[PDB]
């Protein structure tokens, strides 16, 4: 005979609330959403319209304060709550970041771009401060050399929802312990230190530092940066040293901008992604690894959701699905409706006549079995269709 | 052969002395830097050295053309240019570990983001700045008390021994380099610190607080103020105010506590002034009381006035028993080189008081060491006839 308010967006306080709705059948659960949220899934999920399809009551923040015997679960939320405000102090929240260092805002930036190998997620309780209260569990994260902004802000959306997981019975029961973060190491970032309206690469940095802020910066569904004008997909480092002022454009050629810095020079890759998409429908490897600068590339989305193993899988194109995989590419990738690698290969399978390839993305580990975000499978989908004939075949490999 | 320094301050000067000690047939030319006033201050003037010791001063233009020459900078302040010599022997002393903090306020920025060391390095003059190979390095440990002037004075010293060190393999070219790495390379212009508009940011934590007040103390040219009134450190308490970070909580005639955006912090006001002032004739009790930040009792005045010097010129032998345990150098010396014996010597003669000698001996009170004129306390007391008094300061000598 629970309560429980959780208060956030996106995937994180979609995939909990999905776990507490499994897990805690008989818990009352309140949602909050925050102002930016449009009710529609983008690169991440809307917790709002999760709530509404799932019949959660969503309130304010006013009204939540007014809830007695319920825990408060922050998760990227919005608004600051004031812990004198409750009748009670299970206040909860997960920051992205191994606290105390990185306290506030822009946590998928600023370490990338202070040089950092490593990050963490930390539960922890509200207090009247700004991700002051006491710590209760942590986990590190490494940052790989290559990863962006992006994929940082991914490990965390991943790893906080794990830690909620491993600790919210402890949180529901009060079973937990907590201890006052260290002054020492203790670091702030406002919503000052940087202005997202105004990006600008400083190149009187190092060449380590430049690349930085590239994958800093790099983080598509808001913006890449630029260079005078042209959007950049990352970059590499020379072994040259130009004695041209830092700045200096060095050179130019469609693909890359080669410029100065403080030490070494940099190649900046221009961004060719939408170009790499369409070359993904009938091209073969040999071309569009000619086209490829940064291996990462191969990984990025537009704003449905399509990846080149997507739009690959789309169009037929099996011998690509075979080196995009082979480069790490996800052979059950989907798009942001949750539609599935298989769902795509379908629609052409259907489109054509030719089911020889099926076989080949199961031996690379394609999954029939996976549900999009309305609970129907590849099956489900052809069943509705009247597709009998491929239904039959595919059941096969069950 | 023959040795071009180009530089300015201790560093400039001890390299030099160290020189004209232990290789006395290599001719040495000397750079000064454009401030060097050729009055010493709190560090020597080079050029002053040069002058008073028959070193020819050159420019950088003559410098070019002098082949035979090794070039060796030392916090020099002009642009070196390699293709303009006929010869690639151009040496320079950074000070930190390369390859991070390249450029400039290096004794303000490691502390600034919380680093617990830093370094000097030898390296190569290249085109850029502090971008040359590696030859020799040493790690430097910033104790957590430690100023920016503790730091600068470290960076002097070990600076000055890491040449001593390497500077035969430098004239005999039996030297090894070794390219700057990529990794971590990290650098800082002159833009990134504006000396002349410094405020103190208070939305950050208390470390990042304390740390600016560190960074910030070097007395010579500023110490840090809130309201106009000038901070020697402070410390940071347990509590955490719900006040807006920067809100000011309390004030008295010692101190200020301020609102952070973790724990709150104390803020000492700097009386230094009041210090030496009261050193003169007041006893530790009186001194203790006095004191927030321990280390205030280091500091000196223009002329080189420090505490124990100010104690020992009136006989406060009480006082300099204190001082010393709570880590005052018992031979410290006055921006002259004058030792605290020197100016106790000066109060033995006008009181006709000499007991308090042994107790100061029994400290570690050196009476060999020389003032920059390479007189002792022994070659003054010659020179004023007065016998009585070398003769007992003789026999307590240990
Ligand atoms: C606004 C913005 C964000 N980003 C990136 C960097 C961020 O780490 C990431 C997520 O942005 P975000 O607006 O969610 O804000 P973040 O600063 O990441 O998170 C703060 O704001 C949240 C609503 C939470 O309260 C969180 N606890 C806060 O630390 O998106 C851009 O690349 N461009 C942008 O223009
Ligand atoms: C990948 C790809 C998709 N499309 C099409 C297919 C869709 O009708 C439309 C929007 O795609 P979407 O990713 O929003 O797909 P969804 O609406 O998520 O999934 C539907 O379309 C799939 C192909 C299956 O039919 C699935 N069972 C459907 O539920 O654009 C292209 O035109 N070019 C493409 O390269
Ligand atoms: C100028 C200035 C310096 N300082 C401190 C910070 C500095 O690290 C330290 C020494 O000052 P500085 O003018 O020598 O400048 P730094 O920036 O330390 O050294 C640069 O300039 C030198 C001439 C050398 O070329 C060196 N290689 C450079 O990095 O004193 C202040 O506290 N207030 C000040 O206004
Ligand atoms: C320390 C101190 C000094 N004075 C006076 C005495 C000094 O001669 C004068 C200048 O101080 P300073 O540190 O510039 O002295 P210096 O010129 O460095 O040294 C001379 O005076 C000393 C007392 C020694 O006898 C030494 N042998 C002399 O060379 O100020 C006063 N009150 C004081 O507290
Ligand atoms: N007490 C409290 N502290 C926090 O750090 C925090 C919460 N509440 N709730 C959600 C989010 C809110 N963060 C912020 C930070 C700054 C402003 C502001 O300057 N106006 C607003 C909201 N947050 C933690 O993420
Ligand atoms: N080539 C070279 N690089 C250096 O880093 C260097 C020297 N020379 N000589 C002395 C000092 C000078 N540093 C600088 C750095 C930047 C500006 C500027 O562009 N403004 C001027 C002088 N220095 C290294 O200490
Ligand atoms: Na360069
Ligand atoms: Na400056
Ligand atoms: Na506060």
């Amino acid at each position: 005979h629970m309560k429980i308010i959780i208060a956030g967006k996106n995937d994180i306080a979609v995939n909990v609330t999905r776990w507490l709705q499994k897990k805690k059948k008989n818990i009352e659960i309140y949602a909050i959403c925050n102002a930016n949220d449009t009710g529609i899934d983008t690169f991440q999920r809307s917790f709002k319209k999760y709530c509404k399809d799932n019949l959660i009551p969503i309130i304010s923040l006013a009204e939540a304060y007014k809830i007695d015997d319920a825990i408060f679960l922050s998760l990227e939320f919005d608004k600051i709550v004031q812990p004198s405000k409750f009748n009670h102090n299970e206040l909860f929240n997960i920051h992205f970041s191994y606290l105390p260092k990185y306290k506030g805002m822009y946590t998928s930036a600023w370490p990338i771009l202070n040089g950092e190998d490593t990050s963490g997620v930390t539960l922890h309780k509200i207090d009247h401060g700004i991700d002051t209260g006491a710590i209760i569990a942590q986990k590190e994260i490494i940052i790989q050399p290559f990863e962006t902004a992006k994929d940082l802000y991914e490990k965390y959306i991943s790893e906080g929802t794990s830690l909620v997981i491993d600790n919210i019975s402890t949180l529901l029961n009060s079973e937990y312990v907590e201890k006052e973060q260290n002054i020492k190491y203790s670091s702030y970032y406002s919503k000052k230190t940087i202005d997202y309206s105004n990006l600008e690469l400083n190149f009187s940095k190092t060449a380590f530092e430049i690349i930085n802020q590239l994958r800093a910066f790099t983080f598509r569904e808001y913006q890449l940066p630029k260079l005078d004008g042209v959007n950049i997909f990352l970059g590499d480092v020379l072994s040259s040293r130009s004695i041209m002022k830092p700045g200096s454009i060095l050179e130019r050629n469609d693909k890359e901008i080669i410029v100065s810095t403080i030490d070494y020079d940099v190649v900046l890759y221009k961004d060719n992604f939408k170009e790499i998409l369409e070359a993904c429908k009938y091209s073969d490897s040999k071309y569009i690894a000619k086209l490829i600068r940064a291996k990462s590339i191969l990984f990025e989305k537009n704003i449905y959701g399509w990846s080149p193993v997507i739009v690959a899988a789309y169009h037929g194109n099996i011998e690509l699905i075979k080196w995009l995989v082979s480069k790490g590419a996800n052979i059950n990738d989907r798009n942001y409706k949750g539609t599935t690698v298989a769902m795509y290969f379908k629609d052409y399978m259907l489109k054509s006549g030719d089911y020889s390839g099926l076989k080949m993305l199961i031996d690379l580990g394609l999954d029939l079995t996976l549900t999009d975000y309305k609970d129907y499978t590849v099956f489900d989908y052809l069943e509705k269709s009247g597709n009998k004939n491929l239904l039959q075949y595919m059941m096969a490999f069950m």
